[PDB]
Order: C-alpha cells, then structure tokens, then sequence
C-alpha cells in the first residue's frame, strides 16, 4: 500500500544525477538555500495561491506568511550556530523531519492520503526518461527536460483526488 | 521499517484534537496560511539556521530564500485561481505532493533515512499525554503542552543520526 518515499526519490536522484549522499553529510548551505527555495515553492506559495479565490485573498495571505517567516528568522537569529558539521546535521535533520511532520498533517487536515499521489509523481518523473532509456538535459541549466510523448502528472493526480472524494463518500 | 506516516499524523490529530477530514476537503485559506507557516518555520528558518556557521552566512541565505520566494509569488500571480472548491483541493494535493517529494530529495542529499526519525518524533508527540491519559491544553491560545517527566526528542533525534553516521561507516 504505502510508497516507499525514501527509496523512491533516491532512485529519482540516481538515475537523474541529482546529488545523493551513502553517508550521513550535512547539506552546504548554497545547496540548502536551493531546496528550501523549491520545497516553499510548492509549500508556500503553489499551495496558498491554490487556495485562494483571487489575487486580494492571495497577496493577504503571502504577507501573513511573510510576518512569520520574518518572526521566525528574528527568533533564531538569537540561538547560536552550529560549530561542527555534525552539529549541522542533526539540525538539518531535526528540521526536516518536523517539516515532513507538518506536510503530513496537511494531508490530514485536507483528508488526502498522499501515498497514491506520491506515486503518480513518481512515476511521471521516472518516466521523463528518453527512449534510449537516458535522461534528457538541456545546455542552459542542465535542467531535466521531458521527452516527446511524456504523459503528464497533472490530470492523474486531479483523477485521483476524485477517486478518493468517491470512495470516502 | 517504514512508518506509515499519514496515519501517525492522523493519530497525533485525533488524539490532540487537530482538525481532520473524514472526506477530502480544501483546507480554508487562513488555515492553509497557518499550515504554510509552520512547515516553512522548520523547512525554511530552522534548516537554514542549522546550515549555517554565523549571521553574515545565514542573513544571506535567508535573503536569497527570500528573492526566490518573491519571483515565485510573482510568476503565480500571473495564473488565473481556482473557481470551485475542487479545484482548491486538486491544487492543494498537488502543491502538498511536490512539497513531499523535495522534503524527500533532502533527506537523500543528507543521506539520512527519514523513518527512525519521524517515529522518534511521533513517539515524543503521542507521550505529551498526562497521567490521565488526556491532553493538556493551555488556556492561552489552547497550545499543547508537555507533561511533567516528558522526555524531549531532540537528544534521541541526535543520537539516531550518529547511529546511522555509524552503520553507514
């Protein structure tokens, strides 16, 4: 029944050449920068403008946000740094693990269970192989292209959100 | 090996009373603000502070964090809302999943498996019971509280990490 989430996007990373460490290694902080950019991305601010009926709703709650985000950075600034890379670590994985927390909880509070979800993603980005069984990379970037005949995610996920309305009915 | 991590999220819920849907919901935008906020608070601020080894590397990384937030509000703006209330959930799973899934990317770029330490904290979590076997609530802002003997997971989170820095070895 449930994904292996771990296993999965470690596998997305391998065989796409996104960095994967086989031991414990605190992430640069250049490279964190980046993640907790994209992980806001879809968390944020894909997520508040997804619930908000127009552009008034929207800019309120992003400047609501943007008061906590700024609360939060001024309480940290009052705690001391990290002085080993282990000491990064674990605080690297403290907090992500209570981010995995929160998101769990937003599936719960919208009645969603993500397995399912999860693993149309999942597929879909495995499936931006080309058909020589390569990833496609672009020169500008290297950004990951998707290859001629790609079925996208976007619809699948919307036909599983009905399915689960249906058999919670 | 694997939590399943939707429903111990579904159980620290019920158990501390925390909204839950029973049939999928759009989550109402002042509480996605709030869910938003919480997750970047860890995802965002505290990952980026334990990344980081003084204020001059923080500020800037959170500066950076923050032009990157502004473009992506930006490029939303630009996309017509939701009209239904389905539509607000599609996009909400949607928007959740991906989050997922990058939270996920991170852990595998720290090379640290994410189960021991998500039940290390759902544990801690299910254990701010009190010696009633019910919740304490305080009469400010009915804020969970932690019992008298209540043992934090930060120590445990920490030394999970060393024991996979050691099996990893």
């Amino acid at each position: 029944k449930q994904p292996n989430y771990y296993q999965d996007v470690k596998q997305f990373h391998q065989t796409f050449h996104h960095p994967g460490a086989d031991q414990p290694t605190a992430i640069p902080l250049d490279r964190g920068v980046k993640r907790a950019t994209w992980t806001a991305e879809e968390a944020v601010v894909e997520f508040l403008h997804q619930s908000s009926q127009n552009e008034t709703e929207f800019l309120a709650a992003i400047e609501t946000f943007k008061a906590g985000l700024d609360q939060a950075v001024k309480k940290s600034l009052k705690e001391t740094y990290p002085v080993t890379e282990v000491e990064r670590l674990v605080g690297q994985g403290d907090a992500l693990t209570d981010a995995l927390y929160f998101i769990m909880g937003s599936f719960v509070e919208a009645g969603l269970e993500p397995g399912p979800l999860f693993e149309i993603v999942q597929q879909a980005n495995m499936a931006k192989l080309g058909p020589d069984g390569q990833p496609i990379f672009r020169e500008s970037d290297q950004k990951v292209m998707k290859p001629d005949g790609w079925l996208p995610p976007e619809p699948q996920l919307e036909a599983e959100v009905v399915r689960q309305m249906k058999e919670k009915a």
